[PDB]
């Protein structure tokens, strides 16, 4: 688990993401989707977004954005007591959106990313040690749930 220190450090770090969650919602997707274009497939209605600029001028993939990073945001706030909260979430990425943990790990990565982009000099290293702990938590504990249902892809 996380220390309470190392927990301060996540919501800390959070705090940037709630000042502009559809920002940095829609850029966390932007660079899963660019770098990992499997991951666009997934989506019915991301498919037709051909380019980079189409995607950043969708209005709907800037709403996504704001819902996955308010559902991560509600889970963080339970420093991983987040069972109710991500069960299904975890259910529903595997059963309905067949989605793979490998991009759990992707959009991970994208976060951190996504952190050093918009906030360069200001994510310092105890901030992203915790961050990463935090969202290899968040996917671990999904994994177990994709176990649990022999989920692979
Ligand atoms: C931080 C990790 C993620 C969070 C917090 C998250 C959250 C959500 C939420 C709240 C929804 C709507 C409710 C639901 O269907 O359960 C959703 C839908 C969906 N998610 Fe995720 N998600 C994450 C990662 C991913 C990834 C990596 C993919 C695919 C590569 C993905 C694919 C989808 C798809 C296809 C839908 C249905 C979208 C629609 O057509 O409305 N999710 N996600």
């Amino acid at each position: 688990g996380l220390s309470d220190g190392e927990w301060q450090q996540v919501l800390n770090v959070w705090g940037k993401v709630e000042a502009d969650i559809a920002g940095h919602g829609q850029e966390v997707l932007i660079r899963l989707f660019t770098g990992h274009p499997e991951t666009l497939e997934k989506f019915d209605k991301f498919k037709h977004l051909k380019t980079e600029a189409e995607m950043k001028a969708s209005e709907d993939l800037k709403k996504h954005g704001t819902v996955v990073l308010t559902a991560l945001g509600g889970i963080l706030k339970k420093k991983g007591h987040h069972e109710a909260e991500l069960k299904p979430l975890a259910q529903s990425h595997a059963t309905k959106h067949k989605i793979p943990i490998k991009y759990l790990e992707f959009i991970s990565d994208a976060i951190i990313h996504v952190l050093h982009s918009k906030h360069p000099g200001d994510f310092g290293a105890d901030a992203q040690g915790a961050m990463t702990k935090a969202l290899e938590l968040f996917r671990n504990d999904i994994a177990a749930k994709y176990k649990e249902l022999g989920f692979q892809g």
